């Protein structure tokens, strides 16, 4: 080929509503039945071979109906992890040798397969295994994943045209090489889009990968692998290993060819990996690149000029969409007294009526918590709230793990302005102490991922944007601080983090390259003496 | 101000030749005399106050004439380091609050002061203290430093306009905030431009800084501080602490407000800092960002189609410019036998005549090694070469530290294709084993920073660019692999490094920011129920 080609221009994928009478609702019912009725083995996918391993069998179930099995995986053994690392290294040369456009076409094809014939299949696997309502599944497993793929192809293509200046008599170029060695992607339960992106973003740039998805997301992870295969992903470029990850990390973190880790999950797990890499630093051929993001909890401050209906809705969605389990959910709200007088009883009444249940009933707002450990952590929190003098349970606080891991939307009233779940703490503050509340928030700002101000008053909005500039990584005005859309709300991260390079911008993709400069000089010097040396 | 302003457009600063009869040569003689005749105290600059501390007095001398003192500094004590950290934190709020254009104007002004009235002053301080010829000083202390400043202002301004997509009904913006806490810049002897850039690049983005320059570069470091002050840098934004750095690191690495380290120097020193930060990780408010670059040694391969005069000149300049002490110098050359027959005696004859001496005689090609430790390391290397069976000293190998730290340009012939100084090892290989030599190089490629191929044959050039793609971070065709110019040859780094974010591109400046997204929604939802929930 003699060409300087351009990739298709990305736009965000439209979100389907699955309203009654819509055709996508019919298709979704069909896929929900198909997956829930035919539970399957969920194998490792190594070198293109789908195989169960010799580790412990672990059932993947519907969290909202936990006796209902969706499939069964095997806990990866050391042998399975070693096979995945070898397959990733054996696939590297043919994959890195493919031209960029052929690598990009796999992910553009995967995007259009997910937008069209696989759409409800992947949305249903996510609803079932992760206990997401259809809306929560549509924005995540379908739209966000599609946009990661289309946008990362466009961001990669933008990176490749960033080229230097050529002086007279020379030509300077930059080549964005892939890394040496394999990348290890470790992905969380809560987003099928993150789970698909972490391994595929480095692959787009010519790397190969071993991918360890969260057990409770593995139905959608495996269907994602099938989809990628259907798009033409060559065997071994991504290798899926199932289970709790412990034997995989034993192998991967000991291998000298480890080039990077792409991680999203808890700070505790990230810290363990970072320590391990550091301890082993002397054995790696390359300095391993550790990239990703950890969670946090978000706050909302409503000024006396807040619209009460906007605030009520932002709080209900922000705290209770996907049962509070989004990488960030609204956990703490600070509301001016005069606004609480206008919307406080309505918030508690709507929270008390909010329906959580089996998400194959599309009328439910949401489902259950992801697994028994999450449920235990939520019960411990609610019982701590009931026993703490500073907090009252205003609505909710009931829980029952008999059918599914169900916890009710809970609103706590906290008299003192000083784990994921459907819990919201509200502190009501006198209207004239808005600036003082902003100070309190800033002083308590360690695990602050996102913040929002609700205020029609422009001075109040600017005061919040300024006073809390360093107190949160993403800031929202008159909306809930949840729901970031690829291309639209990149960046942030908790205060003090170094996560500018997380997914959603070209800076992530650059982490999976090692740029070299190439300089050709056309008529270089043929005498070494310099002008200053002359006599004189 | 109501404006969206644009910065001046950068171009590379022209290099003056200081040929006989030129006016800059006259001005340089005057500054050489002024600095060499009036040695000064070289103080810490903390909070804008220039002061000697209570640590050991250490003389800074002319390396090519080491009895000639240029100044005297004091080894920073723990108290001096603590004052620098406090001054950097006390200056932060007024500096971060200045608009970008006012911060940028300090560095654009500093650039035009260095291009014009301070030009020969800073070139002379670098020649004197670092033993650079006027050419070596002009490309480094003058042109490279000017270009870092002008180009980083342009790169910063490009970063600030990278903004997201706004969907219907919302406005998304990104704010590139400075870091929290101070940045610690630690800078090497060999480049006055690196030494000026490391502390000023994070300052441009609204940070404040403590800067620990190398002892042997401190005359030019202090004159650089004066220049920045003359440009309007506000007191405390950069704080210069002199000496060996050990008490500074004791204080800085223990302080919870450490936000980053900008380092250039040896891998041994970088590893010590990285370990220390890791050990202390739990005390910092932010995860400290460690950024910089380490050295390496470069190789040149000449194919049988190499022009012999280009190759001879590239080798003499590449190995012997600035006595081999550039962050990368040509240490190893692999030359086809037929080309060695044509240029080998001329290379040894020109190396034997190359004049190293006091660089205030402008007729010298170069000067001395930087200090006694460098000289000892070069003697140990030459004596190891004389005793090793695999290596013959072909020309040079003489040394004498009686006047200055002088080591002659040395060419070693190595029969086996298997520290900074003027030493070049040449392996002569039969013409038809070009591809095999490329394999050898790739297999020995751990500390490979830069590589060059000399070949008029296009197939040979492409073979080198391909086979050695991963064997070096910067690659040169028909020129010496030394001398990278800002804007023209960014990136690279040794094989396996993670240094895409080093100085010379906008990616470095992004390391000194923490981007947040701000989303305003104009007409957010006032009912929390979703379309899918309807009955049906
Ligand atoms: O809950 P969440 O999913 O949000 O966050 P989490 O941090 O508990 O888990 C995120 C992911 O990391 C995995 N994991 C945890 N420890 C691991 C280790 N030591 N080695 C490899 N993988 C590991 C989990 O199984 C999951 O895939
Ligand atoms: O020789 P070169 O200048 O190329 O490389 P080098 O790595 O020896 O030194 C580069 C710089 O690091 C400084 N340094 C070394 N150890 C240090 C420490 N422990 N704490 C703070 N600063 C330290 C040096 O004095 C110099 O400023």
């Amino acid at each position: 080929m003699d060409a300087i080609t351009q990739v298709p221009v990305p736009a965000n994928e439209p979100v389907h509503d699955y309203a009654p009478k819509s055709p996508e609702r019919t298709r979704l019912r069909t896929e929900l039945a198909s997956l829930a009725d035919h539970p399957i083995d969920l194998p490792h996918v190594i070198g293109g071979r789908h195989r169960m391993g010799d580790g412990e069998r672990i059932d993947v179930v519907q969290p909202h109906r936990h006796a209902a099995r969706l499939g069964t995986l095997t806990n990866a053994t050391h042998a399975d992890a070693a096979a995945a690392v070898e397959a990733a290294m054996s696939a590297k040369s043919d994959w890195a040798a493919l031209p960029f456009d052929e690598r990009a076409a796999v992910f553009l094809r995967a995007a259009d397969l997910l937008a069209g014939p696989w759409r409800e299949k992947i949305a249903a696997a996510t609803m079932l295994g992760q206990s997401k309502s259809v809306y929560q599944a549509e924005i995540d497993a379908v739209c966000e994943l599609i946009d990661f793929w289309r946008f990362n192809v466009a961001f990669a293509r933008q990176i490749l045209e960033q080229q230097p200046i050529s002086g007279p008599g020379e030509w300077n170029r930059i080549d964005y090489r892939p890394l040496d060695g394999f990348v290890y992607a470790i992905t969380p339960f809560n987003f099928t889009s993150i789970a698909g992106n972490l391994p595929t973003a480095p692959a787009l740039m010519g790397n190969t990968v071993i991918w360890k998805p969260s057990i409770t997301q593995t139905l959608a992870a495996y269907l994602t692998m099938q989809l990628l295969e259907a798009a033409g992903l060559p065997p071994g470029v991504i290798n899926l290993v199932t289970g709790d990850g412990f034997a995989v990390s034993d192998v991967a973190l000991a291998d000298p060819r480890l080039a990077g880790i792409h991680f999203t999950g808890s700070t505790a797990t990230f810290g363990h990996l970072w320590q391990w890499v550091g301890t082993n630093i002397g054995r790696y051929h390359s300095y391993p690149r550790l990239v990703g993001e950890t969670g946090g909890k978000d706050f909302v401050v409503a000024h006396a000029s807040a619209r009460p209906d906007v605030l009520r809705t932002a709080l209900i969605r922000g705290a209770f969409d996907y049962q509070g389990q989004k990488c960030s959910a609204v956990s703490r709200a600070f509301i001016a007294h005069s606004v609480w007088q206008r919307m406080g009883d309505e918030l508690l009444a709507k929270a008390a009526e909010l329906r959580y249940g089996d998400i194959t009933d599309l009328s439910n707002y949401g489902g259950a918590l992801i697994d028994q450990r999450a449920f235990v952590k939520n019960v411990d929190a609610i019982e701590r709230a009931k026993g703490a003098a500073a907090v009252t349970v205003a609505v909710g606080g009931e829980y029952d793990d008999s059918e599914g891991y169900f916890v009710r939307p809970t609103v706590l009233l906290s008299d003192d302005p000083t784990y994921f779940g459907p819990l919201l703490s509200v502190h009501v503050y006198p209207d004239e102490r808005y600036e003082q509340i902003l100070d309190v928030i800033d002083t308590g700002s360690r695990y602050a991922l996102t913040g929002a101000v609700i205020a029609d008053d422009r001075q109040a909005v600017l005061t919040a944007l300024d006073r809390l500039r360093f107190a949160a990584g993403n800031f929202y005005v008159n909306d809930k601080p949840t729901g970031a859309v690829v291309g639209r709300q990149p960046f942030g991260g908790a205060r003090g983090s170094d996560t500018n390079d997380k997914a959603g911008s070209p800076l992530n993709l650059l982490r999976w390259t090692s740029a070299r400069s190439i300089k050709e000089t056309f008529v270089a010097a043929t005498d070494h003496i310099y002008p200053h040396m002359a006599v004189d």
